[PDB]
């Protein structure tokens, strides 16, 4: 459960949020597969209810109705389509796994829903699954609403029902069945492995017993004895009775401390400095790498809908935001998962946006699809951070790093840091409010090496900034407060 079964050069994973089963098959082919990506997160491709109040909002799909593939995204077909072709070209795919509820338990019965299955949320019935009043906890809550009130209730976030959501009772072995029905049709299908959606609401022994029925990965594909990747999404910032420590025997989990502390380092916020970095990691309490899912924004949090807060970096801080997700990607710290994000019209009514809510670019509820310009970038309103030069690039630093350790590390004392990953890579990065221009020690063979941050190594020559590397493997590094991007990037793969 705990390697994420890429193909052997591969480090990262991109969530393309919200993006048609036909485009990922697209991009898998023309750009993951010749960039070196790993893998792609998908949406949750079952069914969920359909809300036009407000307009097929993005969290219309953490309310599932079925187990039917049948989203905005696409239907079966068009998924199993693009898990094919991309498995073909060594890209991974990954299911968001909602399984801990079904939709709220106030949505109105009818058929409105995303593949017109008929739904009553009122007298807890999914004839489509099928699920009925036996298969929620609804008798094992002992809140007064119903809901959960306290977290500092274990019981309670576990057994009640997370904003109004219907809770599965995950410790009937019908409904373990039923979601291991789903999750074992998708692996068969190909996929390699799943995002554990809401893990911190579910016991940890449900899931275990849930992740014992599931196959080995697909044989056509993966080697024998393949076991699923899993990553269960708990947040986890500390202070609750709850634990991501309690998750470990199941796999991986995601771990939020990491992007809230890096935006508030990035952002100089409390007084904190780049400096401070030098034991970035387990020494600043997080869990240990080989159990860790580390990104810098998720769906949730980049809209401030989920932990993290304010500190929070995303493409809206294009600037720093670059610099953070080069930092993650340079550094041997855990697994990384790159975001892919759409735009929507932000709008700070007291201090908080009142646009959270709206769903992908559409077309009267059709998605848009993904074009893309001549530049590489892409419209339609995708934002495609994965396909920005400072991004790709670093995503292909990391490939070329791994395995190496941490080493060569400096810092002013400040803002000014910088370190390289054994005699495969070196990256500087300035913070402060001055310039940086100063020799260092890259541990790297000596020749002249392109910036993969400024530029691009093509056709035996730099586009961008060029470093030269001395004998002793000392190279001179100059980077204005006033750069574009502030940091600098060199590898073994971007030399002359
Ligand atoms: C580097 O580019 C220049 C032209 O811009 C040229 O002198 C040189 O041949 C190029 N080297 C290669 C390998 O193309
Ligand atoms: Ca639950």
């Amino acid at each position: 459960q705990y390697s994420p079964n890429t193909q052997q050069g591969r480090t990262s994973i991109v969530h393309l949020f919200e993006w048609r089963w036909v485009d990922i098959a697209l991009e898998c082919e023309r750009y993951l597969a010749p960039k070196g990506f790993g893998g792609v997160q998908v949406s949750p491709p079952n069914e969920n209810v359909a809300i036009y109040n407000p307009f097929r909002p993005w969290w219309e799909r953490y309310q599932p109705v079925s187990y039917k593939l049948c989203t905005r995204s696409g239907n079966e077909d068009e998924f199993r389509n693009m898990v094919t072709r991309c498995n073909n070209v060594g890209v991974r795919i990954y299911v968001d796994a909602v399984i801990n509820h079904m939709c709220g338990n106030a949505v109105s019965a009818g058929t409105s829903s995303t593949c017109g299955s008929y739904f009553n949320p009122g007298s807890r019935d999914f004839p489509a699954v099928p699920y009925s009043g036996w298969d929620f906890n609804d008798g094992k809550c002992k809140t007064g609403s119903g809901d959960i009130e306290n977290y500092n209730d274990a019981t309670q976030v576990r057994d009640c029902r997370l904003t109004g959501l219907l809770d599965l009772a995950l410790e009937k072995d019908y409904v373990r069945s039923k979601i291991a029905e789903y999750m074992n049709h998708l692996i068969d299908i190909g996929v390699a492995g799943f995002a554990l959606d809401a893990s911190k609401h579910m016991w940890p022994g449900d899931i275990k017993a849930i992740l014992d029925k599931l196959h080995n990965l697909n044989s056509n594909w993966f080697p024998a004895g393949s076991k699923p990747f899993i990553y269960q999404e708990v947040i986890d910032l500390g202070g609750e009775p709850i634990k991501s420590s309690d998750y470990f025997g199941n796999g991986r989990v995601t771990e939020f401390k990491y992007g809230a502390k890096l935006g508030t380092v990035i952002r100089k916020w409390n007084g904190e400095k780049m400096s401070y970095l030098k034991n970035w990691g387990e020494g600043w309490g997080f869990v240990p790498s080989d159990r860790a899912l580390v990104f810098v924004d998720n769906h949730d949090n980049q809209r401030g809908h989920g932990a993290g807060g304010a500190s929070i970096l995303t493409f809206w801080d294009a600037r720093l935001y670059k610099m953070a997700v080069g930092f993650m990607l340079a550094h041997p710290y855990g697994f990384t998962r790159v975001m892919s994000s759409y735009r929507w019209p932000r709008q700070f009514q007291n201090g908080n946006d009142v646009n959270d809510w709206v769903g992908p670019p559409n077309n009267n509820g059709v998605i848009k699809e993904v074009t893309i310009n001549p530049d590489t970038t892409c419209g339609n309103d995708w934002v495609c951070e994965h396909r920005w030069r400072q991004i790709r690039n670093m995503v292909i630093f990391r490939n070329v790093v791994d395995g190496q350790p941490f080493t060569n590390w400096y810092d002013n004392g400040s803002n000014q840091v910088a370190f390289g990953r054994g005699n495969r890579g070196f990256i500087v990065f300035n913070n402060d409010d001055w310039s940086f221009s100063l020799t260092l020690q890259t541990g790297l063979p000596a020749g002249t090496y392109c910036d993969v941050i400024s530029g691009d190594k093509i056709n035996g020559n730099c586009t961008g900034i060029k470093i030269y590397v001395s004998d002793d493997g000392k190279a001179h590094f100059s980077i204005s407060n006033s750069a574009e991007d502030p940091f600098i990037a060199i590898h073994a793969e971007s030399k002359l």
